[PDB]
């Protein structure tokens, strides 16, 4: 028993993570097959972040402008695109390492594992959410761009975020691994803002299964409410309203526990009224958000 | 910018993981070199959890009762040794994948990654530290025991941790890679209990020094403390005392901020007296005591 915030391993990922060079700009890439991904920002210098001319800057540039460094292993770049925010490096190498992937565009609410990476080399490995206002709650220093988010699947590594910026509120903005942004972002050094962030209502009640689960059963009541009441109490309080997808979504840890969603429900409504009376619930003095009903069951049943 | 509770990259471990097969026991191995290293617990059937004998037990096996699978490939014992409650297979194939790796005890306070396992195959990578009453906040089920606990520097992997027991706290005791216990526990369902926990002082303020890192400085007052009355408050909250060790490897998370540690205790002392009045420290409503001041040099300065 027990409940962490758990990671994915991240040994398959680890095997793709080169250094990529244009200038004086070095970050990460992704290598897998004979491409290699990367934000399209390594080619701006330091004046082209303002108003950067993505178009007009690539035109300017040749493949040996591109040095792509996998380890001590220099990769020979042969060809160049653009696609939207992802420069794509065709390189001399395919990657001995490639495992089974596919690119895949996650939803707010859902999770990933972050491999953190600087000059081509993974740091630590974390586990993320995909906030409502379409930032993730990172840890980022400078040169960490072209770290990316996944989630594995058997043997398939599923890629979903690649890192781009940080955000004046210390949280950080990316794309899908096709270069399109989560949020109404843009990779230009101007004035952005997060908007303001909701709870992942589903994710909490989800938590509270995991807390039951855990044999921590103080905060469970009597009351059951609607799904309208909930989401009433819930808008109050900065939650997303929590719909019948949601609901039917946490059927398995209610089945698990034997515990509706709707009393499960009125508990967390008792819990937002109040507070945790100096209680903690898994070790938190906070409702939780950041583990899904699959995060859940899969760290539950191994 | 921003503050993770972060593991290590988990590959260079996740290459060193099989399935140790003893009669109907299945565990996980650690695979380095020509030697399996597992809970000499694999050996143990339902009637022998309470008293066995291991001595006893393991003289009426051959090295061919040991079924160890590398993936699908079985390995072949050669050689079985007992060392303290690890069991050592002596196999017929050095493992290709072995990382520079040593064996290290850790004190409490110390840090480490889990990769959880269950027959060979990883479920997650999470972020543990060595409770003062010698146990750790893990997440292991059924079949968990033989996964472990590690840090790397470079390209150097240091095992400290192989699971071996949750006690009924829901908490989690084991060895190091000499099967050495860490704390008073023993590898029998004997009735055993961890003794009342204690805060980790030394990390709770390098946990705040990584808050003023990140810009935060809304808990520090104009006071400062003596060590000796530091002590005095803070073992009112179940705090471990702050030694001058303590204070010395704090010193480069003090000169980065230019805040004293006795001043950083001073503040310490008035968040207990407090706590955080609807405010989060690195978003957090405890105070975090599972972070070193190495961990926060590592996360914060790189
Ligand atoms: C990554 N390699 C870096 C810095 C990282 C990202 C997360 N934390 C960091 O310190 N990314 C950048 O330098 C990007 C890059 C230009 C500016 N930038 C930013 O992250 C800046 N932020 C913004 O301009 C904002 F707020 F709008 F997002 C910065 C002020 C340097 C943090 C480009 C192309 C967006
Ligand atoms: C919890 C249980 C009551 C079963 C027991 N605990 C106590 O006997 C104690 F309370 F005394 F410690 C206990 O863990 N074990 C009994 C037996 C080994 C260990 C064990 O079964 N290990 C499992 C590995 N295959 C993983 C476990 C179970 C879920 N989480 C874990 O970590 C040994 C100590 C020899």
């Amino acid at each position: 028993s027990g409940f962490r915030k758990m990671a994915f391993p991240s040994g398959k990922v680890e095997g793709c993570m080169v250094q990529v060079t244009c200038g004086t700009t070095t970050l990460n890439g992704l290598w897998l097959d004979d491409v290699v991904y990367c934000p399209r920002h390594v080619i701006c210098t330091s004046e082209d972040m303002l108003n950067p001319n993505y178009e007009d800057l690539l035109i300017r540039k040749s493949n040996h402008n591109f040095l792509v460094q996998a380890g001590n292993v220099q990769l020979r770049v042969i060809g160049h695109s653009m696609q939207n925010c992802v420069l794509k490096l065709k390189v001399d190498t395919a990657n001995p390492k490639t495992p089974k992937y596919k690119f895949v565009r996650i939803q707010p609410g859902q999770t990933f594992s972050v491999l953190a990476c600087y000059n081509g080399s993974p740091s630590g490995v974390y586990q993320c959410a995909m906030r409502p206002n379409f930032t993730i709650k990172g840890s980022f220093l400078n040169s960490s761009c072209g770290s990316v988010g996944f989630n594995i699947d058997y043997d398939c590594v599923s890629f979903c975020y690649m890192h781009h910026m940080e955000l004046p509120t210390g949280v950080h903005a990316g794309t899908d691994l096709e270069g399109n942004f989560y949020g109404p972002f843009v990779d230009r050094q101007t004035a952005q803002a997060a908007g303001t962030d909701t709870t992942i209502t589903v994710n909490v009640l989800a938590w509270l299964y995991a807390a039951v689960i855990n044999g921590d059963r103080w905060f469970l009541n009597r009351f059951t409410t609607t799904l309208n009441d909930f989401n009433l109490v819930a808008m109050k309080y900065n939650y997303e309203p929590l719909t019948q997808d949601h609901v039917d979504i946490l059927g398995p840890l209610s089945a698990q526990t034997g515990i509706a969603v709707l009393d499960m429900c009125a508990s967390l409504k008792e819990l937002l009224q109040n507070g945790m009376n100096g209680r903690t619930i898994l070790g938190s003095a906070l409702l939780e958000d950041e583990f899904t009903p699959f995060d859940v069951v899969r760290q539950c049943s191994g």
